[PDB]
């Protein structure tokens, strides 16, 4: 490019800036083509063109200007690319905001699609505000290839489409502008299907829903609603490997956390709406907003030191007694706690207080319901049509076609959609084995085999590693977190390797094994020393994350307190040992919302937590126990930078059955971060207990879940112990330690300890 179309630029004088900025082809070669990106980034010093996709990242040159900057590539497609910026000490990374020139779809945008890879098809697809032949409105098109007709209705036209057929595109799309229009309308597509029949549906790529039971979309301005902060959350993300950094999650549904009253507005990020009722049963009960959690969860999670808030499916759903697992509206956060961009304040202000967001994703299957994607364009378009494939008939839902492009495109960009606009931090998926089996819950000969005759799901397997594949390629550094219950091999494992590509997995054998046992009476336990120690034979083969979930307090298995045997003040102490051994095991942690400070009832999903609780001595008691387990847990490197080496973690003893005590070291890379941990689960205290050390010196005693400040009885060491050079446990120092009842220990060497 010359410097007098640079200056253009650089002095507004350009005619259109699309014509030079963004990504130009230069010329076709034999085997691949030259093109070249440009970019205006003022402030900006330096500048990287990334193909994730391809697994490349070229510098651009400033070219005639420092600030303005091109970029030559050959390649044969450059359909995805991103910007990396540096502007003085900081790194962002975006994508390329001149990459789309039209609002409507192109050729290139319709052929990416037919064949499953355009990763950004919700900027085209769904309804988007935009300019058409000079005049402003809203661009909207859908995929319905066997439709007969299509028509927009909305508010706009009092729900008669006459005048606002849209025009099919290749067989395959429909599309259509609409003058004058803006944010805020309201509208859902008109469909006549072959047999002339005539339905209404939801858009499945829209940005806002009205509140449930209502269904029709809403037109959003996505990228024109709200200013972000967290540029420097972001850049530390991208730059950190999060396998090694403590990661202590505390998973939430937000319409059962906290309600407000119904007789006032739900205010949201300088607005307000009316309230959603929670339910007919509790009128006088309101959801929060995305905007009031902001200003109450945050700093609730923030002062219990947690890293991560893990949430519910929080995709538009239709009933709240799926909690979020039945999603028909999959572009969209539910509408029950307000707007778009008051989720968007809500993540921003999470990474303002060094908070990281993981959304339970739910791309596994969709619920029947006639507004939502079911038999879209009146054939089985989004889910397969074999029921022995195409649904969960134990649930009564229909599950996704893997196999199908425009399926499988429709969840991998909504995977990436939520990282994009919400700038999420990670996702969970919950049932992996739902698609991963073609017999899963299906009976003798009501399912068929893949073509080797096994039981793999090989359209979804597939599906699954291209989404991972593609997430961590786009958002380095993000957590992508499984639930499957099967031991299926690697699935925490990269897909270069035959994994899935999930970097963690709920143990589920550890959750069951360590609920089972301490829901056994102490004197007991001695017979199931086995629960304890088992985890650690099969934990090497994936990443393990330790989950004590929403799920393990329903349905009748009682909330943890209630779990416990004995009386209240021995309930409470099981707690505390059950996680400080969690907290001090390998592997991140999770756990649900209302654990933290001992709810007695089951968590119910139509009501809210049991606050008032937190008004008396014992619970308050047990969240200061969490408030500093979780400090502990971040100021002690051999708590997290080796959870998944053999270097992290080893057994001191675990013989001892009789007593249901265990030991052990985990470390970290100074070897002065060493921690012994010791486990009494009985409630009798053990005076002159020996455990093996592997160093003379002072060990403190960081932490003693017996401590009265947390509801103990207050027995312990005094604040530490010397070693004796009194060899035990194959070491050759030793502790003579005093072991508080039903309790954990963790104890530190003070290497500079004046004797
Ligand atoms: O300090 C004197 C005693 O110290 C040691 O006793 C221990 C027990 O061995 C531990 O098990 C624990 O005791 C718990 C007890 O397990 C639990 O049931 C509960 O017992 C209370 C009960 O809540 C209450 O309703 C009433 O019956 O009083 C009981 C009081 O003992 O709470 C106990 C802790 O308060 O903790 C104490 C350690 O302090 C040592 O073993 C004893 O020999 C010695 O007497
Ligand atoms: O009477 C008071 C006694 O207190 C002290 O004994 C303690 C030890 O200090 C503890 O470490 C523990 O002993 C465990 C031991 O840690 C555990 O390994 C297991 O030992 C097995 C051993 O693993 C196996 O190799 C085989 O050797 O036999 C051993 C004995 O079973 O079990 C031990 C407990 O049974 O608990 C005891 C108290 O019970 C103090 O050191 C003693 O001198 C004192 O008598
Ligand atoms: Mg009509
Ligand atoms: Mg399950
Ligand atoms: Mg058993
Ligand atoms: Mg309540």
């Amino acid at each position: 490019i010359s410097a007098d179309q640079v200056n253009q630029i650089i002095y507004n004088l350009h005619h259109d800036p699309f014509e030079i900025l963004g990504c130009h082809l230069l010329e076709e070669g034999k085997n691949t083509k030259k093109w070249v990106v440009r970019a205006y980034l003022p402030k900006a010093e330096a500048a990287w063109v990334i193909r994730p996709t391809e697994r490349k990242e070229d510098p651009m040159n400033s070219v005639h200007h420092p600030n303005f900057f091109e970029c030559i590539i050959e390649t044969p497609e450059l359909n995805h690319y991103q910007l990396k910026v540096k502007e003085g000490e900081h790194e962002k990374v975006i994508y390329d905001p001149y990459a789309f020139s039209s609002p409507y779809l192109t050729d290139e945008d319709i052929y990416l699609f037919s064949e499953g890879n355009h990763h950004r098809i919700y900027e085209k697809l769904g309804a988007h505000v935009g300019e058409i032949n000079g005049v402003k409105g809203v661009y909207f098109a859908v995929w319905a290839p066997n439709a007969r007709n299509v028509s927009v209705i909305g508010d706009f036209n009092n729900w008669d489409g006459r005048e606002h057929q849209m025009r099919k595109r290749n067989y395959t799309i429909w599309e259509l502008f609409v003058p004058e229009i803006g944010s805020g309308t309201v509208y859902k597509y008109e469909i006549k299907n072959s047999e002339g029949h005539i339905y209404e549906k939801s858009d499945p790529y829209g940005f806002y829903r009205e509140v449930r039971p209502n269904t029709a979309s809403i037109v959003v301005d996505i990228d024109n609603i709200y200013q972000w902060h967290d540029e420097e959350w972001l850049e530390k993300r991208r730059n950190s490997d999060p396998l090694k950094q403590p990661v202590s999650v505390y998973e939430v549904h937000l319409g059962s956390w906290l309600h407000g009253s119904s007789a006032e507005k739900m205010p949201l990020l300088n607005g307000e709406a009316d309230p959603v009722i929670v339910s007919e049963w509790n009128p006088g009960a309101r959801f929060l907003s995305y905007y009031e959690l902001a200003e109450k969860l945050i700093p609730y999670v923030k002062d219990m030191g947690y890293t991560h808030i893990e949430l519910l499916p929080i995709a538009e759903h239709p009933f709240d007694g799926s909690w979020g697992y039945q999603v028909t509206g999959f572009y969209s956060p539910t509408s029950r706690f307000g707007r778009p961009e008051d989720f968007m304040y809500f993540v921003d202000k999470c990474h303002e207080n060094g908070i990281g967001v993981i959304l339970d994703w739910v791309p596994g299957h969709f619920p029947k319901d006639s507004h939502g994607l079911a038999y879209f364009d009146g054939t089985h378009l989004y889910e397969h049509a074999d029921p022995r494939i195409g649904e969960h008939k134990e649930w009564g839902t229909l599950v996704f076609n893997y196999g199908r492009h425009e399926v499988r495109n429709f969840l991998v960009a909504n995977v990436l959609f939520w990282f994009d606009k919400y700038h999420v931090d990670g996702i969970r998926v919950d049932a992996v084995a739902s698609m991963l089996y073609r017999n899963y819950l299906r009976k003798e000969g009501e399912w068929i085999a893949n073509e080797y005759g096994g039981d793999e799901h090989i359209e979804a397997v597939s599906f699954i590693r291209e989404v991972n594949t593609l997430l961590f390629e786009y958002f380095p550094g993000i957590l992508s977190i499984a639930e499957e219950s099967t031991e299926w091999e690697k699935v925490s494992r990269p897909v270069y390797d035959g994994g899935l590509g999930f970097n963690l997995k709920w143990d589920m054998g550890w959750m069951h094994d360590m609920l089972d046992y301490f829901n056994i009476d102490p004197y007991f336990r001695q017979y199931h020393q086995n629960n304890v120690t088992f985890s650690m034979a099969y934990y090497y083969n994936e990443n393990f994350m330790l989950a004590l979930s929403h799920d393990e307090i329903v349905h009748g298995k009682s909330n943890m307190l209630g779990k416990m045997p004995g009386d209240e003040w021995q309930k409470y102490a099981n707690v505390r040992a059950l996680f400080t051994y969690m907290y001090t095991h390998p592997g991140k942690k999770t756990m649900f919302m209302s654990m933290e400070f001992g709810q007695w009832s089951e968590w119910n999903v139509w009501g809210d937590l049991e606050w008032h609780l937190l008004q008396y001595e014992p619970h308050q008691q047990l969240k200061q126990f969490f408030t500093d387990l979780n400090a502990l847990y971040q100021q002690e490197p051999a708590l997290y930078t080796h959870d998944f080496e053999y270097h992290g973690f080893e057994w001191i003893d675990c013989n001892d059955n009789t007593h249901s005590v265990v030991s052990f070291l985990r470390r970290s890379d100074d070897p002065n971060d060493s921690l012994v941990v010791v486990c009494n689960f009985t409630p009798q205290p053990h005076s002159h207990y020996r455990i093996g050390v592997p160093e003379a010196g002072y060990y403190v005693e960081l932490f003693n879940s017996d401590a009265k400040q947390y509801g103990g009885s207050n027995m312990g060491n005094l604040g530490g112990k010397w070693a004796d050079e009194w060899s035990f446990h194959n070491k050759p120092y030793s502790l003579d330690l005093c072991l508080p009842p039903l309790a954990v220990l963790i104890l530190k060497l003070d290497p500079t300890k004046v004797p």
